[PDB]
């Protein structure tokens, strides 16, 4: 309701055909409850290249929950995310 | 076009943790589009962090803005930055 | 000289109320620093997070072992805020505690 909670889901892209090019155009080409936003993301650098979700959840279990729209990002990447975080959101 | 860059603190080296910075926050920009304070515990550890989004890359690679006062709290610098390119947002 | 040890406790994924909303209403509503309760020697709310899910509880201590099984004093609030009544009780002895 007021107390927000964020899960962050990341996908290291080193050992992945796909890139953060072919991962936007597939995002460009093709409501959930508790879920107040959810949103992509990406990173390139000398590190490599990193696609990612960041949804703000505003319940606790939520967050822990199977993170909604990743079956289909998880079959495009090949694998499981590589990192996953949760925070509270303490103010915004 | 968006960026979203996160400052984070290791809170395990300072005095502070997530429930007295919690607390202090309780008792007390050009491109800026919103500041997010975060906290994370359990099993891998404290930290304190800060969520900014950014309408120009130029502004989200300048200093965090607000960071300062966080600083003196915890007694370092951020011990992480990240750095993204907003892709799609609801 | 023996005390026991009563753990109460709220699973509280069902409930509308999560750990911080009951931690803000603690915060603009304190409770006792001090005991009331004839044969009560400490009352501790305590709280769990993480993938295992929300929990609230009460922890007392006790001088005599009736006390320790009867109905648990002062939880009629957080029995209102969280909509139901502890989902779990524990009963223990405490054997030894450094002073």
């Amino acid at each position: 309701a007021q107390q927000l909670y964020c899960t962050v889901v990341l996908w290291d892209l080193s050992r992945s055909a796909a890139t953060v090019a072919s991962l936007r155009a597939y995002l460009r080409d093709h409501t959930v409850p508790g879920l107040r936003q959810k949103t992509w993301i990406s990173s390139t650098g000398p590190e490599g290249e990193q696609w990612g979700a960041v949804y703000l959840w505003d319940s606790p279990e939520a967050a822990y929950g199977r993170p909604p729209g990743v079956s289909k990002v998880v079959e495009l990447i090949g694998y499981r995310p590589t990192e996953r975080r949760y925070y509270s959101v303490e103010a915004a």
